């Protein structure tokens, strides 16, 4: 479809901004995809772009999302940790998978969720085929790659692996409540 | 789409400049995205100026649709539903989410309500998880729009079972919206 | 397109069932489990119209579904007659299997007839839990299919494994060799 | 219409290709896959075991198939006692011209306007470069056979063939009898 | 047993009009069809080397090389072949309708003949075009020789003629020396 | 599926349509191409060689096809010494309403309620501009040998013929009848 | 106009968010690595060379490969012009996208600790006559050994190891692909 | 990351449009018409925004069509000023034929770019007379290629042709012992 | 993908606006109805810019329409403004139609490109009448496009008519020695 210009004065010209470059000046991230190679360039371009603006001031990246690719929710979360600014997580609608995932690397203490934003957690997917010595390659990465991810949302949420690893085999739904009861949140916005 | 110009704007964007959000395609992660956007910019320039979103709808996704609905509630300006054409399934629900006493379908416009839809395919235990979340989320469209109309929890699960199709003065009967656009 | 004969009351034959009669089975396609349910038919009425005398099978197959070919392998080795097994154009994957799976001393291949021997292969998608569980299926199958093969050619299982990494392709003088044949048939 | 039925006198009928197997008359008018393959070698077995001494009449008029496939009908054309004669009509291109050529001595035939092709097999190698090396060795040693058979029955030197085959090469059923790919160009009796 | 007879796909009414040695043509000459007719020739051959054998043709032709094997087994055997034409005998049915014993080549009133040269196609690299157009041309001169040798006509004339689509009447194919008489209506 | 009867000489069984060629009855119930052409020519001269005295009866419900199918059929008909009785039921348009005017005369019928239809021949060329005349040559002398033999048959002149033709002409039973195409429409017995 | 456009990803009239990196001499590669992608990266090296020779210039790497010829006219380039190109390794590098990794300025290659390198033998495709795979294998067959050869000097590892490691693919974290030699410094947070 | 912009502190240009200013051209494509259109009118532009200084054409292409390769080719040879060709990741077909074209001694290929020349490919379908037409051309038109090849490279018209009857690949240093470039680029 | 070429307020410039606003036409495409509109336009837009001053059309077409080349013709001898037309890389049917009626002394084409002559083609579908109709108009279009060429070159229509039966393919000296061009462009 189509998204909407906004023009500003400014010292030197009249600039026409993308409502998303707009939002971006005042500090503003919008993930509203799902997560793919193209998708993770753009926000770790935006996150390394925030920084160089100022290195001090808060950085809110608003989260709805199914999430996708691992390694390119890895892009961004590896990102986000390495910048000088906190990075605020903002869920609304649904921040699932590797969504989930992000939302939780959030500056602790700045991980919010609106009151009817959905929140869900999940092992993740792979593909194999070929021969058997392809397969147990592909099957040894893929278990790898999930204690590496069980790991970290232990880390931020507080819980143990063993719970992560028993609270993903089979999707689970939670609320905004019950997000934040679990760690992956911190408070829950209420309206302003 | 015809341009205008001052700055050349854009007919949608030139209404953005006036406080005007226009949403007349299917809600979607794209659609909802941007008109939060539009939301969160319109409270930046001024909290206090009240702010028109033009519903024209048939809805789509449930998540996308809350993404929506939970702006317009945590932001400061009032934000005021037009009906016009078709607010239907998620549409007809983001036009009840408007301010209450400025929410407005106009006199030929239709609203339609039902219930939620979803997909479960595989295992009898993955079927049963997906079950019991669209039945906790209808549960929960259910008590959101109790609370917006004034209807009971009970009465919006009965009249959403099948399709149901209201007219401007029956969707104000309903509480779905408070007058119907007069000509002037 | 396949020719009938009739032998003199007068019966017809379709060119393939008059061999069948002479106690000539032929494999000459992939092996799926439509294949496997008429070879092993096959097997079972020729054992029934008689125990003593021997079987002739004929193979010309890519190979095709493991379990499948596991079929007809244990109702080889279950049935009283001794099978014989002719490889003729080329004897791969599990045909190469089936092959070596002959009654011992009576297992052939012809002079221009070749033999692949290779690794199975196999498919996973979906939730890691799942991917676990078929790579584990997948790679017990192959420890199945190389002890089999161990036991049937005498050679060792690390030599079956590392000759089975990749596409493995043998004249029928180096199958003899390997122990998948006995003899190579002569004109 | 399709291919028609013959009665003899109860009542039997044949299809027209089975009152030719007979008369042991093989006919090859098909690319030869698997099933061709499968088809063709039990007709040279059934005819075989009804008289192993008697000669049989395979005609080719093939573009050819799979490498395997044709050396399943040749290595069964050798191994049976009868001898097989080959008769090209219309065109025995391919492994096609190679089973013309693995006829009993003396007994490969061809008609008049029949045409005979030779070239190299074709082939198709992918995924990784260990995997392409293979498929690209075991292409490359059966084209040798191929050639050293070829050799053997025309009486061409490897090298000749190796040469003549790197492209398409078209023969008449003259140029044929000179390649030694068929003994007599069958003229009218 | 009785085999039930049938008129189409059992015992067909082709196979009906084998018995009285008349083979139908009437459809496009491929391999699988060349195929049949050839088994068809030497299986009358077989019961009956002096009676002679008709083959009706509409064919619109096929492959170049499946109209030869028909054609070759048509020359090689003992029993004289008669070609009638009915609708259309075009390309390689034409060809073959001139293949036909010497004073036994017909052609119905209303049954057209066309000549043309041969199609083909040729895909890839400058060698493997040029040994398909030298293929092509070569197997287009033989076509001209044999025509040339059946018509009376020189090869030369054969070249022109043939050159684009030469639609003919039954009585200019007679004029042509393709077929040897027109069958008309009024004979008994 | 179509239904087959049993009859006692033996015990034989016949498919409905051949059970009606015993009777000397030829259904042409579909469009006409090639292989239908090939078809109804082979059960003409099949029932001219069981008898050559007696009349055949040809029912005609066919849009037409092909020219050279049609004329196929219709000189076929032309040349045997049995009498060739047409008779129209549903629909003969085209070549089938061509070859419903080919019946011995006197002997050519349509039903109460059949439908006739005849027009000009349709066509097709995409080459060059040698291409396109040399088909364009071809298709107006075919349409003047369809309107000369219409011509002759109805009574009509060829001036008549070429005017009506030139567009889609539906005609009744009784108008075919007038018209020259039939003798006599059928009357319930 | 006096001013241009701006907008994040993106006919284009606009200033996009990589240009707005590309001033500070950041070159984001986010995708699989074609004739297009690398025409691209190649001209904005050329370019950031012509600015100022002596200032670095940064790339970020989150690529699963694609053609190694594309790969190459990429990897000549950065190894031809006077400024250091520092690479970073966000996600995934794998294929060729981890052979353009080893190739950055030696001492200033860098990891993100829950990135990852994959490293594997070329894949190709031949069909036709047995003439035509023949060139086809040796084809291969040498771009293997090019790009053996070319990792070894890079990584210090021997050409005989990465043969054996490429073999089949082979998955590495930010520190195993440190010790391998492919990256220099895992660049942690703290 | 698409085709980034330049900005010049304002004025804008997309990655090539700004390199095409300091006088350098890419083709990194498929050669067609659309993309032989574009690096002509860049050339014929540079020539007359300049007619002394020279022009730097980098080459990434797998080749394309001949005539397009030709309607570049020409338009180089015709202008006034050098035309140096730089060869990065891979020059095959056409792309090296464009490469050879270079002014003499300023056709340079990186370390570790590819160089591969082969026959030009064709397509005849139809009659046997427009099959022997269509020969004729394409086996003309790779008589012509051989010849400026051969012009270029120092390499005999017999040797060309041998060298280039199935696909050959060259290394940089290969490629300049030939005669395709004259020197591989080397780091500064 | 179009490089934007900049000149100094200031102005940004496609490279095709660029070359015409130096009175340079390029066409590298099938000729059809959005390509002649679009050559039209530009045809007309120079000479209301200046009547006096050349034109210049670079050729780079296979064919296409019939009458959206006529299109381009009639409008390229209507102006008043000298049309130069050069052939780069290939100028066939329309495109060598079009090539030869550019102003006579000021027809090019490269020492490389080249030129192919051949009859019109045309599709013909419907009723007997309609497939007259359609086929007069064919030949009618034939001669009229084989009258101007005799004009254009100075060969006689029989000469036209035997040369375009199938596909001509002429070298640029041999163009130039037919009459369809007066130079062959040499380097500088
Ligand atoms: C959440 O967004 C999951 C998707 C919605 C399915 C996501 O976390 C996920 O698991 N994605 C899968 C993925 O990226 N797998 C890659 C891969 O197979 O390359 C690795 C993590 C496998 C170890 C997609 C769906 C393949
Ligand atoms: C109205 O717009 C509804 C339909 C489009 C008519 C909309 O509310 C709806 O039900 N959308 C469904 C949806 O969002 N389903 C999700 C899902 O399974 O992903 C369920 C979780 C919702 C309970 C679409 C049609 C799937
Ligand atoms: C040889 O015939 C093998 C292939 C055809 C080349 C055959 O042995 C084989 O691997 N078949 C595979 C198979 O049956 N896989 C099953 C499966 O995943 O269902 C695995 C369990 C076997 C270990 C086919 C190709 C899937
Ligand atoms: C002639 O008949 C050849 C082709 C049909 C034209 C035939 O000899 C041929 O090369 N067949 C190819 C073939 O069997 N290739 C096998 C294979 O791919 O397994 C190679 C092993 C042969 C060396 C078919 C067309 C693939
Ligand atoms: C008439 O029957 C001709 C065609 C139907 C138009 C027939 O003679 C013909 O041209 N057949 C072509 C043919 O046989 N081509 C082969 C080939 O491409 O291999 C050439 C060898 C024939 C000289 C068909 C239409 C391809
Ligand atoms: C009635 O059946 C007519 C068609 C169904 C429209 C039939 O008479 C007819 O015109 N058939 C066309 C035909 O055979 N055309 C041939 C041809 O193009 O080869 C012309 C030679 C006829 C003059 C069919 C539909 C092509
Ligand atoms: C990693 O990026 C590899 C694949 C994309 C996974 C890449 O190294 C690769 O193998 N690329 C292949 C390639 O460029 N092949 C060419 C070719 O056959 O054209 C070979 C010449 C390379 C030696 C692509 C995937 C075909
Ligand atoms: C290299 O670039 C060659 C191919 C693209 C691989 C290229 O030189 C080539 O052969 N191109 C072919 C071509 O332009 N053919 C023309 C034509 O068909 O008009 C012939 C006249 C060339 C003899 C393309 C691939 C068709
Ligand atoms: C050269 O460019 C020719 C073709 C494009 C190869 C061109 O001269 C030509 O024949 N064009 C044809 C054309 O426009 N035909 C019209 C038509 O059928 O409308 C005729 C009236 C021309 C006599 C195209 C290919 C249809």
């Amino acid at each position: 479809n189509l998204i909407p210009t906004v023009i500003e004065t400014t010292n030197r010209g009249e600039r026409a901004y993308d409502i998303y470059s707009r939002l971006l000046k005042d500090r503003i991230i919008m993930l509203g995809s799902q997560i793919d190679d193209n998708v993770a360039n753009s926000i770790v371009s935006q996150l390394l772009f925030l920084q160089a603006q100022d290195s001090e001031k808060d950085i809110y990246l608003y989260i709805n999302s199914p999430g996708g690719s691992v390694t390119a929710g890895f892009a961004i979360y590896d990102t986000i940790q390495h910048i000088k600014p906190d990075v605020q997580t903002i869920c609304i609608g649904m921040a699932a998978s590797m969504g989930s995932f992000l939302l939780a690397a959030g500056a602790k203490g700045k991980r919010f969720a609106l009151p009817n934003a959905e929140v869900m957690i999940h092992q993740p997917l792979g593909g194999a085929q070929g021969q058997a010595t392809e397969i147990e390659i592909a099957a040894n990465h893929i278990l790898k790659t999930r204690e590496k991810l069980n790991r970290i949302l232990s880390e931020r949420t507080g819980q143990s692996i063993e719970k992560i690893q028993k609270d993903t085999d089979r999707d689970n739904f939670l609320t905004a409540e019950e997000a934040k009861e679990y760690g992956l949140i911190d408070e829950v916005m209420v309206p302003e």
